[PDB]
């Protein structure tokens, strides 16, 4: 694992946030783009607003948030800047429904959303489960997922960084648990059950936030539309993002290119004129889905499910040719 320096850390301790922002960083619009060097900070101040100043140990939580940085790699799209817009979204979430979360699922969800994808490769599952990579013999099934969360715990695990050490030891498995659950519901394979699962219990009234299995379900439905609020943004934000998407799907299919195998059209670079009939599909069968349910059971985040039909409809628009 990648350390971070002193330097960095105490720098971050020593941040303060402008003003200006403080007000913006509530939506769930909010986009982080034009603020690279406060990333660090805007993670600090969200924690602090959601779970508060003494929840962790300041000098922990900045080694933390620092090392976490390094340890995500200089990809396309699953890099650092992907962690945060997670968690900022996770943010927006928890403000809007603060009461129905508990002290630890919130500390939980946001740390989990920022760790969500460490180590990343810009690869996905089956480009591992197929030319069998050690990590698919490792882990079978939500194979980056699982290094994900077994690269936050080696974090955690790091001198001085376990920002957790102050909790009882039941409270201390708890958290690790929602993390793990959190991290594992990323895995894209396992949302369309989830969010079908989720469909049926909320249509038949039988969803209760008080029945553990149906909260663990609602928290993955949580993960995935933090996961994909690239598609929540205006526009400009989400086209130049759907660019950083597809250069790593490209990448993907220029190795498997290399190594003798056919890649599917979203993977071929050789197929960009079918990519906006590709993410059409993908907001019809996936992101409208994901928002709309999400709606039904928690109704402030209603938002994101217009921003996601506003970018549907342009997707549509660039379909026509307007
Ligand atoms: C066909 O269009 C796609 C296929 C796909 F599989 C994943 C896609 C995706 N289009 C978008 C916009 C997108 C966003 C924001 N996020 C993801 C995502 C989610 C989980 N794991 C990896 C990715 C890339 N996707
Ligand atoms: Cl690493
Ligand atoms: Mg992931
Ligand atoms: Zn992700």
């Amino acid at each position: 694992m990648s350390i971070c320096t002193s330097e960095e850390w105490q720098g971050l301790m020593q941040f303060t946030l402008p003003v200006r922002l403080c007000k913006e960083i509530e939506l769930f619009h909010f986009d982080i783009g034009p603020f690279e060097n406060m990333w660090p900070g805007i993670f600090v101040y969200m924690v602090h607003r959601s779970c508060g100043t003494s929840c962790f140990e300041l000098e922990k939580l900045c080694r933390f948030i620092m090392s976490v940085k390094k340890n995500y790699r200089r990809v396309p799209y699953h890099n650092w800047k992907h962690a945060v817009t997670v968690a900022h979204c996770m943010y927006a979430i928890l403000q809007n429904n603060h009461t129905l979360f508990t002290d630890l699922e919130r500390k939980g969800l946001l740390i989990a959303c920022l760790c969500h994808d460490l180590d990343h490769r810009g690869f996905s599952n089956s480009y591992l489960q197929k030319f069998d990579h050690p990590l698919a013999a490792l882990y079978s099934t939500s194979t980056m997922e699982q290094h994900h969360f077994s690269q936050t715990v080696s974090i955690l695990q790091l001198e001085g960084h376990n920002i957790f050490s102050t909790l009882s030891s039941s409270e201390y498995e708890q958290v690790l648990e929602i993390i793990r659950k959190a991290i594992i519901a990323t895995d894209l394979a396992l949302y369309f059950g989830n969010r079908k699962q989720l469909e049926e219990m909320y249509q038949t009234g039988s969803l209760n936030l008080n029945n553990q299995s149906h909260r663990d379900r609602v928290i993955g439905l949580m993960m995935t539309a933090c996961d994909l609020c690239s598609v929540t943004k205006l526009w400009p934000v989400t086209k130049l993002t759907a660019n950083d998407i597809y250069a790593e799907f490209w990448a993907e299919g220029d190795e498997m290119k290399k190594l003798g195998i056919q890649p599917i059209p979203m993977m071929d670079r050789d197929k960009k004129d079918e990519v906006p009939q590709g993410q059409l599909g993908f907001y019809n069968a996936v992101a409208i889905p994901c928002y709309t349910t999400l709606t039904q059971i928690l109704p402030p985040t209603e938002p994101l499910l217009k921003a996601c039909r506003d970018n549907l409809s342009q997707w549509e628009k660039v379909i026509r040719g307007e």
